[PDB]
């Protein structure tokens, strides 16, 4: 069906936001690897696959509604230089990206595109999981400092 | 190893080329299976696997090189509304990308940087098949016409 002009735009920006964030995991997930640190490693994997699923998501609704897939300039990413500067940087995009979520969602509410709105309210719980996991060790390495914090990660 | 600042550098513009390639493969793959265009779908996928393994690359060999992953700004993505703009902006990307890597390869060469002079010249050499591919699409696009060339992809 034709869809409304202005969810096509959210569902392109949201689209972008997956992108940049499938990115910066790409870079992250081989930092933490080359660093030994096993279980950030899995965890940015883990949350690669369900970006990556948001992104099909997006594509396949903006074709459903007869639009196409248009990207926004997507910048610079700030990769960080050490594990906090990283997960500190992710924490960033995670809470942009979510601003833009319920952005979306309270629009599309309110034009009626329950279908756009109801995946968007799914995947917007998805980001606030992995928000809640950033906040979460970014808090443990403030508690412990930073260096005690990845001489903890090392494995017995 | 210390490496050489660079070659980093040009390893770290490389993996943003490489980044750029996959996002506008993650999108043209959906658009042309949503087309039924099977054939040109396949070649996006398998062509994605390659930079994939590229970006890897990348990565592994600046880390070894106690560099970090650092990108450009990676800019606005041309799309393309239809399967020729698709297509001639894939090989736009690949034109760019392989300027890009000749002239890492003969930095890298006069430094006597040869492990990432010979990772860069393997990378080249795939890179010189997205292109030939590229360009026999669109040679046929202008030999058939656009339409005739579309029609000729649906399957017996
Ligand atoms: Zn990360
Ligand atoms: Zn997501
Ligand atoms: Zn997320
Ligand atoms: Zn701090
Ligand atoms: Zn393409
Ligand atoms: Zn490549
Ligand atoms: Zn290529
Ligand atoms: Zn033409």
């Amino acid at each position: 069906m034709k869809g409304d002009t202005k969810v096509i735009n959210y569902l392109n920006k949201l689209l972008g936001n997956e992108l940049v964030a499938i990115n910066q995991f790409f870079l992250h997930a081989r930092m933490f690897k080359n660093w030994g640190l096993k279980r950030l490693n899995d965890v940015e994997y883990r949350e690669s696959i369900d970006e990556m699923k948001h992104a099909d998501r997006y594509i396949e609704r903006i074709l459903f509604l007869e639009g196409l897939p248009n990207l926004q300039d997507l910048g610079k990413l700030n990769i960080g230089e050490d594990v906090e500067e990283m997960l500190r940087s992710d924490l960033a995009l995670e809470l942009d990206g979510a601003k833009n979520l319920r952005e979306a969602i309270g629009y599309a509410d309110s034009v009626r595109d329950y279908v756009s709105r109801d995946m968007m309210i799914e995947i917007l719980r998805d980001e606030e999981g992995h928000i809640d996991w950033l906040e979460t060790e970014l808090d443990l390495i403030q508690k412990m400092g930073l260096q005690n914090y990845l001489q903890a990660q090392i494995r017995e």
